[PDB]
């Protein structure tokens, strides 16, 4: 069997968040092969929009699945903060956090402001490769009072006032900071209503308000009361729920998610209030994802896979089942009734399901447990040079914690990097996951340490290098076709000063009465390199070589133009002489009328060798 440990998966879990950072990465970050990104964000609106979170295998910054993901995150942390703590991941949980609440900070730039979206679905989806190297426009959309939404503001108005109940132990004029702009936040969500994909309306396309903003208000405000303990609060969250309708008819077959947080809502507010409105629709909703709802003369369940799996709909099924056991454990904790044992038992069968316990006998969490997927549907960690999902055919990256997709409604399932009903990965997907990961680990976990030094930096593969072939070769001449490849990956990069040097012997030169001076190095077909005349490498030996620059022209790991440039040149003695030899040249070992990688034409980025040998 595997032999699980919950601290390990929970530090897995966080480390996916760090790899779905934006912006420019701390010294001290863990993953080598995340590097600077997404630099210029807010620039086209005169604003510093640089950090929070990439939502899922792309690079748009979607804030309101975004909001949702931290919201969760925080409340687990609230709920949990001694599994946290004695699993050793407390420090890592409120450090991933304040990378989503740090970018909250910034997007409310003033208090009706919010800057909701970076990132245009079409320009950002269109190309497939690491996020270091984007190289499309990255548009920046807002939320004011003039075009609202209720629904984002109110999500990140939650997300702040959570996250600040979370931080004050360890930071209290953080936690004031996030609570004032919470504050600040709700009040825009409040006055101002509407829907944010009316007005961001890109993201109609990808995170549609399908439920509308009610629920958000709702949310807002409860978390605002449990961040101040002011009535006002409780009063504000009570009357939004006069807009929820007649009780009878509030919704039960969906459940928690990024956006519709009606399910956390009323779980919060039955809570505090006891009230049989919120205690009543919670148990509806976890009576059919559980044993099934009984209408008294008949019972209504939602589906079930076959091997045991609560099935929502096509899409990200195993993220439904988990928000759902996340509600069934926090209700479990506070109900005193036959529910609780009830819905304690499904929410381990459902966690249980997703680490290994089904048909496909495997975990669906990456780089954890049993037989993972191998091929997450996730740009960055994949790893393209060629902007081709198939290219190359294995990630380069691991991407520790990810919960995918997972099975259909059948059990069935494919590890593709194509099939995005099984391998899409998010962050919303990951939020409620790591507070089941905590709770797991409160109850299963003792003994249970987390991995040290983790995760080993990844050697890199060859990023930089020259492609060589001969052309022709004379008693007077060699001619060469080189391609500069940069096919960076840990981290992948843009280089605009990359050059390579080929090196040769003139003994022979020498010898027969001539010199470097006599070589001329001449460029044929060419993408934009300089070539140098000879420059000496070693005088007493008479090794010399060609500076062959690429400078100002950008190559970077982004497709199959964009990563290599070509150039063809020749070195040639004088016209009659027949002393050249290219034999004892350095940079001519090997070489055959096939281009192929050589080590022996060293590669240059800004002046720093990066690749091959000198002579
Ligand atoms: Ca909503
Ligand atoms: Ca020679
Ligand atoms: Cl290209
Ligand atoms: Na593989």
């Amino acid at each position: 069997e595997y032999p699980h440990n919950y601290a390990e998966l929970l530090q897995k879990s966080l480390l996916f968040y760090e790899a779905q950072r934006s912006g420019r990465l701390p010294e001290n970050s863990r993953l080598n092969w995340r590097g600077d990104s997404g630099l210029e964000d807010g620039k086209d609106v005169g604003l510093d929009l640089t950090g929070g979170w990439y939502d899922a295998g792309d690079h748009v910054k979607f804030g309101l699945p975004m909001a949702y993901s931290a919201a969760i995150l925080s409340w687990s942390v609230y709920e949990y903060r001694d599994a946290y703590k004695e699993s050793g991941q407390l420090d890592a949980a409120l450090d991933n956090i304040k990378w989503a609440t740090d970018y909250f900070l910034k997007a409310h730039t003033a208090p009706y402001e919010l800057w909701g979206q970076v990132g245009n679905g079409a320009l950002d989806h269109a190309w497939w490769g690491p996020a270091e190297v984007m190289p499309m426009k990255r548009p920046a959309y807002k939320i004011d009072a003039g075009c609202p939404g209720s629904d984002l503001a109110g999500g990140t108005a939650a997300a702040l006032a959570s996250a600040s109940i979370i931080f004050k132990p360890t930071d209290s004029s953080y936690s004031e900071k996030l609570l004032a702009h919470a504050k600040q936040l709700y009040d825009f969500a409040d006055r101002y209503r509407g829907k944010y994909s009316d007005c961001i309306t890109d993201a109609q396309q990808y995170y549609n308000s399908w439920s509308g903003y009610k629920d958000e208000l709702t949310w807002g405000a409860v978390w605002l009361y449990l961040a101040t303990e002011e009535q006002q609060y409780l009063d504000k969250a009570l009357a939004s729920v006069s807009d929820w309708g007649d009780p009878a008819n509030w919704p039960y077959r969906w459940t928690l998610s990024w956006d519709d947080v009606t399910y956390g809502a009323q779980l919060l507010l039955a809570r505090l209030t006891n009230d049989s409105r919120f205690v009543k629709s919670v148990e509806r909703n976890l009576d059919y994802w559980s044993t099934g709802y009984s209408h008294n003369g008949s019972i209504e369940r939602i589906t079930y896979t076959p091997g045991g799996l609560a099935w929502l709909e096509q899409w990200g099924s195993l993220r439904y089942a988990s928000n759902a056991a996340f509600l069934a454990f926090v209700y479990s904790d506070w109900v005193d009734t036959e529910k609780a044992k009830r819905y304690r038992d499904f929410a381990v069968r459902q966690t249980e399901y997703m680490l290994g316990d089904n048909p496909q006998q495997r975990s669906f969490v990456v780089g954890y447990g049993k037989n993972p997927p191998k091929h997450p549907h996730h740009r960055t960690a994949h790893g393209s040079w060629a902007n081709q999902m198939n290219v190359p055919e294995n990630h380069r990256h691991t991407l520790y914690g990810a919960l995918v997709g997972g099975p259909g409604r059948d059990d069935s399932y494919r590890d593709d990097i194509t099939d995005y009903a099984s391998n899409e990965v998010a962050i919303d997907y990951n939020a409620a996951f790591t507070g089941n990961v905590a709770k797991m680990f409160q109850l299963f976990g003792k003994g249970h340490v987390p991995l040290p030094d983790f995760p080993e930096k990844e050697t890199p593969e060859d990023e930089y290098f020259a492609e060589a072939s001969i052309n022709s070769s004379g008693n007077s001449y060699t001619e060469i076709r080189a391609q500069l490849n940069n096919r960076s990956g840990w981290p992948a990069k843009k280089t605009d000063q990359l050059s390579f040097r080929y090196y040769v012997d003139l003994t022979e030169a020498v010898e027969a009465g001539y010199s470097a001076e006599d070589i001329k190095v001449t460029a044929g077909y060419n993408e934009g390199a300089s070539v140098s005349e000879l420059k000496p490498h070693d005088a007493s030996k008479h090794i010399y070589y060609t500076e062959v620059s690429f400078s100002g022209v950008l190559i970077y790991p982004g497709g199959q133009s964009a990563h290599k440039k070509e150039v063809q040149f020749r070195l040639s003695a004088p016209d009659g002489t027949s002393f050249w030899n290219p034999e004892n040249d350095h940079s001519y070992q090997g070489l055959s009328h096939a281009l192929l990688k050589t080590r022996y034409i060293p590669v240059y980025d800004d002046g720093r060798l990066v690749f091959g040998h000198e002579p």
